[PDB]
């Protein structure tokens, strides 16, 4: 067996039992890795479990690309049943832990149970142990990783959670190297519910490879294709930050709880303001086009900036100064919570406060009051902070404000306002983990321009586009698992991936093999959702926030414009038609059979009727 | 089996293998523990090994008294074939690591082999792992323990080495809780040769006790006896620091490399001075008469003072200010090196400079120069720091300065000058592990007074009092293992020890049983020494330094007075007669049998002729 090890590391924090599970090579070929392997595990071992209970499974999954020198192939998926959405959840993050876990001899690490006291998992090749992390509990993500490296060395990958993960904030995440995050859907809350403060990994093994020479040829070429791409220079300069100006110009910039797609102070928080505030640039393992742009915030501290971070904590909050948005950004990072869901919950609170619904709380443009709430959420302090720490869906039900609750399936909407973008909106509505642009960032295509550098329409081909993209971004790249930006941003030929896959594993994968493998994962995940919800499911699940229907842009040539229900409903049906799902968004027995997901039928039939 | 677990933890740094060896109940009954158990182990497992080679065994041996609430019973022994002496070496220190080791289900821990990189041993009950310490190597013992506690919490026992151990300074020791130390013969240099930086222990298990009620009552009774003894108030004030004045009053205070027994500036480095420089008081686990007195040094740094540290690093160096001696004290502690051997090796250099044998180096009184040499020794900087790091015996061989080399068997002499004290001289000459006062601090009885508050004679009864003292100090107390000071200083009845042992292990030990056990340990160790010295051995190995025979006190009414070789030789013969040894200091066959050491005879018989 090449590329894959065929081994999964298992740790039971309740019994302290540690073992290695071997899985069949055909499971490897079938799901490839990352989100593929993660969905397989959660389907079998996370049936009906309470998201914050010890029975839920915290999965750290890499793919055949990880552990090896591959173009930006230092990513890693973190999956578990989501405490926020209640369905399947996962996220991705770059980290040397990805490299170590795999050189250590594992394709994945599954964690179950819950320790009696704060602990952290230590892995050094075959030497794996559960140690006390009692002295760490309470410390930021930055400090925890720092102290751990001060004991074990620099040659390690470290995953940690901040006070927000410990306090179980629904959108808490897992951090690494003061900047990389993963698990918007509560993966950090799960890691916290298990009394797991961190994971430290070091691996020195040689990962078996089918064609060593071709792996080197391909990698060198792909690396050089990046270096020589026309978009490399501007990418190096602004990274994902270039989307601020791009979204504003196109009215896709979330402003004041997505009330508008235009922000008057966008200049004071864009890639050009960022550029003049930069003091350092970091990146993920094996990446030659780093985009972890570090600036200094209004308090002299370092903040690693990303577009979604700034849009959600900046324009979305009505804050027009980047060094102040940078302060909030850093907090989210050390407290260990999702910048996106955190910004949407705060933005939600500001609107509600302004509407007279909430009596105490910050308003838009209120940096200080926003900074106090971000911290109050991190430590669940007081009534207001504890509520917002539950997310907008939960918060909405309590405050009775479904009106301006920007989420889909329970996950807060990303940094793209879609009042006039059917495809991107469909993208958000159909995301396998909930509202996210992860799997399908189609607004760029739908518009015709890209940050690296209009008449609405619900054309059926858009649903086809959203599906093709999801195969690549929500499928291939999440199973490899490598970075999509090289391809997305600087245009690296995708033809490199099936070839690298064949060089590493020895197995030929055609593009159809991949779309199928990708579609298999999408349906299995959709099935997991349905089963967990006990059959209570239908198309509305796949609907975008209702605000994009009842109101429209508040300024610009498209003022007043929004999305149309009837036409969106058809776009979706078309989507379901392509995927092979009924008008409830549930996969059909024929489709599941097609994708080798037969074993899923008996389980779903017990909760609803299949077609 | 009660009291003892009959279990020994084995860690092989080389192969990483970790197991638990079960040892008989007669072996426990026979050797009781601590030093007893360590000698049995070293005899069998460290046969012909290089003290600094991977084959050497690093032992952390506890005893029936450890892990349980026994009066000042938080001690622990550290043993291994000595790098400085080449014979059996060991030390003792008070540390929570003594309690936690036993509460984890082990009587002792035996490290063997050598890690391929800086590592530390982690123990939490049955969970034992060899972790990376690459980020710790190079840091002071103080910093190492603080950092590990910041990770695993305060509720643990940590044992560490400083750069002196790391660099293999021959008199390198193991440190704990900033101040507590063990292993003068270079236990720290053995820990370092294994690339072992520390040991973190935590125990929660409940130890099997034959009579739980008796143990309680006996202990409650022992503590009160301590609390009410007349010497308690003063002991709380000066600890062992009261020995400076008393030693100066008796011409026993080592001054300028043992050149004299009186120091004109003894007052500014005495217990009353210390008393007015005290900012904190610490102690070992389970002791109600703490004696770790903390002063602020010349540099404002906390320093834990003990008589021996101040005597060999102060008056012995000719340094008369206590805040300056404390500085050298702290350095010893944080670098991980025995204050005694460090001070004697330095004084030796100082005397060597003054006499012009050495062209460079500090002189008596030169604090700045002594501090620099001390730091140069720990880091082995320069020809001088390097030579001095070898100890006076080796240094002397190099400089040809055998005349003022204050050691016996390679181990440097303690803080008691014996120009006119035949018993104490015999104590140093026969100390099992080489020159030390641990096993026989007879000088107080020989004078008729003690610090807690003269005619030279060689009465053969002096050889008896030494053996008697050794049975208790170098035996019982190193086997239990508990602190001897509550008995020595405040006078707690020695009758609690046989009853407590009985209440713990269930066995009834009579004082003759104990005297026999201690004697077994003594003949075994001598056996070890002779065997490892390849039969090359004679009575001179038990002789005190030449200086005390060919020179005398330089001041006071005893001016000019010294020791008579002939009359000492006679005292040694009485010692050998009592112990049942030949005129060569080697145990006699009938003696070995008598002590159940028959298995020693065939082995020694291979290197010399027995009697
Ligand atoms: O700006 C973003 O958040 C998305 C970057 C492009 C991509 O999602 O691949
Ligand atoms: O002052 C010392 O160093 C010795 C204290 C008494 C003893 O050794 O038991
Ligand atoms: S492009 Fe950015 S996110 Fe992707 S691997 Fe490189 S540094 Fe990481
Ligand atoms: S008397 Fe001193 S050395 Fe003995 S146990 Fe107490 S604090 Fe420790
Ligand atoms: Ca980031
Ligand atoms: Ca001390």
């Amino acid at each position: 067996m090449y590329g894959w090890w065929g081994r999964i590391l298992r740790v039971n924090l309740t019994t302290g039992e540690v073992k290695v599970q071997e899985y069949p090579e055909e499971v490897a070929k079938k799901f490839i890795g990352g989100r593929g392997l993660a969905a397989w595990i959660l389907w079998n071992e996370a049936r009906g479990v309470e998201p914050l209970s010890p029975e839920n499974k915290l999965i750290f999954a890499a793919g055949p690309f990880n552990g090896l020198p591959t173009p930006s192939g230092g990513k890693l998926v973190v999956a578990a049943k989501s405490p926020l959405t209640g369905g399947y959840g996962d996220g991705n993050l770059g980290t040397m832990a990805s490299v170590h876990l795999r050189r250590a001899g594992y394709d994945a690490l599954v964690v179950e149970g819950k320790a009696k006291k704060p602990v952290y998992i230590y892995i050094e090749d075959d030497n794996v142990s559960i140690l006390s992390a009692e002295g760490l509990w309470g410390k930021t993500t930055f400090e925890t990783e720092r102290e751990l490296k001060e004991i074990h060395g620099k040659n390690v990958g470290v995953l940690t959670i901040g006070p927000a993960g410990e306090n179980l904030v629904k959108y808490a995440v897992v951090i690494s190297q003061e900047g990389r995050a993963a698990g918007r859907p509560g993966m950090g809350a799960v890691m916290g519910s298990k009394k797991l403060k961190a994971v430290v990994i070091r691996g020195t093994k040689e990962i078996p490879v089918a064609d060593k020479e071709e792996l080197k040829k391909l990698s060198q070429e792909a690396y050089n294709e990046i270096l020589n791409s026309p978009g490399y220079p501007f990418w190096k300069r602004q990274g994902t930050m270039a989307a601020v100006e791009w979204c504003n110009t196109n009215y896709a910039l979330p402003t004041r709880n997505f009330s508008d797609g235009y922000f008057e102070f966008a200049r004071s928080i864009d890639g050009y303001t960022m550029e003049g505030m930069k003091v350092q640039q970091r990146g993920c393992p094996y990446c030659n086009m780093p985009c972890g742009n570090v600036v200094l915030d209004a308090e002299g501290q370092e903040s690693e900036l990303d577009y979604e971070n700034v849009a959600l904590l900046g324009s979305n909050l009505g804050i027009g100064k980047l060094n102040e948005v940078s302060v909030l950004n850093r907090i989210a990072d050390e407290m260990g919570m999702d910048t996106i869901s955190l910004g949407v919950s705060i933005a939600h609170v500001m609107e509600a406060v302004e509407r007279g619904i909430l009596k105490e709380g910050p308003t838009f443009g209120d940096f200080k009051g926003a900074k106090q709430l971000a911290l109050d959420i991190a430590y669940r302090k007081g009534e207001l902070g504890n509520l917002a720490a539950e997310g907008v869906k939960a918060m909405a039900e309590k405050l009775g404000t479904h009106d301006f609750a920007m989420h889909v399936k329970g996950l807060e909407v990303s940094g793209y306002n879609c009042y006039i973008y059917p495809a991107m909106a469909l993208a958000y509505g159909t995301s396998a983990i909930g509202a996210h642009h992860k799997e399908a960032w189609v607004i760029a295509w739908e518009i015709g321009t890209a940050p690296i550098e209009y008449k609405i329409s619900y054309d059926p081909i858009k649903a086809q586009k959203v599906v093709e993209l999801q195969r690549l971004r929500g499928g291939l790249f999440e199973m490899l698992t490598a970075c999509r930006l090289p391809w997305v941003e600087v245009g690296l030929s995708l033809d490199y991936y099936p070839k690298l896959l064949k060089a590493i594993t020895g197995v030929t994968y055609t593009w159809d093999d991949l779309y199928k493998a990708a579609d298999r994962v999408y349906s299995l995940i959709r099935a997991y959702w349905v089963r967990e919800f006990n059959g209570k499911w239908d198309r509305k699940m796949d609907y975008p926030p209702k605000r994009w229907f009842t109101e429209g842009l508040k300024s610009g040539p498209h003022k007043g414009e929004h999305l149309d229900e009837k036409k969106y409903d058809e776009l979706l049906s078309e989507y379901y038609r392509i995927r092979g799902w009924d008008e409830r968004g549930i996969p059909k027995k024929e489709t599941l059979k097609e994708l080798d997901l037969d074993f899923v039928i008996p389980e779903l039939e017990k909760v609803t009727n299949l077609e």
